[PDB]
């Protein structure tokens, strides 16, 4: 019996059920969420959370949009910072501390990101950082150190690619991969509060990827996740969400490494994109539903729940207390990758929290990166188009 079967049963015998719409399609993240919910439901007296899978995160936002039109929101959902900004336009969200959920010791990297007009509207739950995944076997084979700088990263990819006869830096042509290169070549999306997609650092970042493809050291992955493509051709590195850890581990036929991101200099690791989601609570939910939300959120923020979630998935523990939990400690003592993910979570950048950001990152920025990388569109012309489309979307 799967944990979602156990939850369906707990929920059947409950007098209040708080629905939690999420965007986990399976693997470790879906299992860890459900296991956490099973445990919460068991300590309650007929008060339950029902996790409802809505597809991926994009399917999730579309389902929540539909929910607003219909006037039937769930009690909780996962949200990106930009989803929070959008739901706040609708005034759809309960201030988190109005529930009496205590947030002291939540990492300010995550807590800052859920604060709008000084008010916290989300609980950091499943927060990821990009890390460098690598093939320790293939690097040892050719005597190539883990690269510490972007310069060493490009040299390693070129040297390994020539040795193995194939592009060893694997990347998705998407906003998430672009963010790593953009941020770490000095880029910033907002200039005096205006969204700029076509700055010289944008052009430089997209050019580096496109030159990578031409020169034969960067391999665009067009079909499924990087971890879904492992096994065809030599692989040295990717830059990818920490929540892909269990996916990399299950798929890898080689000894998997995790490192901090290459930076401009050895003085500091590069910045990683913060991804995954916060839990929000909808004004429309009943007093009783909101009360279960309140208890669920205190449970999810407990050191044990965060320790178990983070060690099962590769997400970043969102609390100082999680790091002092002995379950976390015992995982970290036998697996240094958990410390690597925490170390990398210190060098952490967000995309803009604009209501329209979801549409822009996929259908505009995402497209322009695909045009340059897959159709050999001029990097600057592809981003000049993106800038034009985003300004049309954002205008007035
Ligand atoms: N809607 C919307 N999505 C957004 C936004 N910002 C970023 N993202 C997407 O967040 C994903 C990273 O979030 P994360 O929770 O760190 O990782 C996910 C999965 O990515 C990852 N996974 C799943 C299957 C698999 O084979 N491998 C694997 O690594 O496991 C986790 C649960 O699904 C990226 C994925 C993307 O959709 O291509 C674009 C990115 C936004 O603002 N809105
Ligand atoms: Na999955």
């Amino acid at each position: 019996m799967k944990p979602e079967d156990v939850i369906k049963e707990q929920c059947a015998r409950a007098k209040v059920v708080a629905e939690l719409w999420h965007g986990f399609t399976g693997g470790a993240p879906k299992a860890a969420l459900e296991n956490l919910v099973v445990e919460f439901n068991k300590a309650q007296q007929g008060r339950c959370v029902r996790p409802v899978p809505q597809g991926g995160y994009r399917d999730l936002s579309t389902k929540i949009k539909a929910a607003f039109a219909a006037g039937k929101v769930p009690t909780m959902a996962q949200a990106f910072e930009n989803n929070i900004a959008l739901y706040l336009e609708a005034k759809a969200l309960l201030p988190i501390e109005s529930l009496g959920v205590k947030l002291q010791g939540v990492n300010l990297t995550f807590l800052n990101a859920v604060r709008f007009g000084g008010v916290v509207y989300g609980v950091p739950f499943n927060k990821s950082i990009q890390v460098l995944y690598y093939n320790k076997d293939l690097l040892k084979k050719h005597g190539v150190p883990v690269p510490a700088t972007l310069e060493e990263f490009v040299a390693a990819a070129k040297k390994l690619s020539r040795a193995e006869g194939g592009p060893v830096y694997w990347f998705q042509p998407d906003a998430s991969t672009f963010a790593y290169f953009f941020f770490n070549l000095g880029g910033s999306y907002l200039k005096d509060g205006k969204l700029v997609l076509n700055s010289k650092e944008a052009v430089e970042a997209l050019t580096l990827l496109q030159n990578g493809v031409k020169e034969g050291w960067a391999k665009p992955i067009t079909s499924g996740a990087i971890n879904q493509n492992l096994g065809s051709g030599p692989y040295a590195f990717s830059v990818d969400t920490s929540a892909g850890y269990t996916y990399y581990l299950r798929a890898a036929k080689f000894d998997l490494g995790v490192a901090t991101l290459p930076g401009r200099t050895k003085g500091q690791p590069g910045y990683g994109l913060v991804q995954g989601t916060n839990l929000v609570v909808f004004r429309q939910a009943s007093k009783e539903e909101q009360a279960v939300a309140k208890d669920f959120l205190e449970f999810v923020l407990s050191p044990r729940a965060q320790a178990v979630f983070a060690t099962a998935t590769g997400y970043v523990p969102v609390t100082e207390g999680a790091l002092k939990d002995p379950v976390y400690q015992a995982y970290a003592a036998e697996n240094p990758d958990y410390a690597t993910i925490v170390r990398q979570s210190r060098y952490a950048k967000f995309e803009p929290a604009l209501a329209e950001w979801e549409q822009i990152r996929f259908d505009i920025l995402g497209q322009a990166i695909k045009e340059a990388i897959l159709n050999k569109a001029d990097p600057k012309a592809a981003l000049d188009r993106a800038q034009k489309l985003a300004e049309d979307l954002l205008s007035s």
